[PDB]
């Protein structure tokens, strides 16, 4: 475990994050994809063998010993609110399990279905607080890594608010 097990949040691509596993929000098909998906295939094309799992699923894969959890959000575009918002929850969970099984001291993570599964709404509340939810019981430090230069500040001040 970490000594004292913190979250921080970086605005950069998560493939040059420097954590000891990646969890890639992945597609349920093990597909390139597009945004981290895409970034991860190029840093990490490996861990892609056999790695489709159905929605609401995390499955490791590993590249050389570099653990990517794929974890597999909903698509709000296909999903009802109510069963993406349990889906989505699910699939934090199960990172959760994989983080813990793998005995990592520190994980980088994206926040799932925030972009092209969104269905075209601003998640970035739900998904934050289904990553608090399974990951407070953890003791690995925890990178959540964005791209957009608002939801730095407000991811932040998520993080700061609870202390
Ligand atoms: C390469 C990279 N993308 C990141 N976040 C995505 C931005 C839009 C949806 C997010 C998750 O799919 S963090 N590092
Ligand atoms: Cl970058
Ligand atoms: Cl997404
Ligand atoms: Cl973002």
């Amino acid at each position: 475990g970490a000594m004292a097990p913190s979250y921080r949040v970086k605005r950069m691509d998560i493939a040059k994050n420097d954590e000891e596993c990646v969890v890639n929000a992945a597609n349920p098909r093990g597909l390139p994809g597009d945004g981290v998906c895409k970034a991860v295939y190029k840093k990490w094309p490996e861990s892609f063998k056999n790695s489709a799992t159905p929605v609401g699923t995390a499955k490791t894969v590993m590249c050389g010993t570099y653990p990517v959890i794929h974890a597999v959000g909903p698509n709000f575009s296909n999903y009802t609110e109510s069963e993406g918002d349990r889906e989505l929850a699910a699939a934090y969970r199960e990172v959760a399990k994989e983080v813990t099984r793998l005995g990592v001291n520190s994980v980088a993570i994206p926040l799932l279905s925030t972009g092209v599964y969104s269905g075209g709404k601003d998640r970035l509340t739900q998904s934050l607080n289904h990553l608090f939810t399974a990951m407070d019981s953890t003791d690995a430090d925890v990178v959540i890594y964005c791209r957009d230069k608002e939801w730095e500040k407000k991811i932040s001040e998520a993080i700061q608010m609870r202390t």
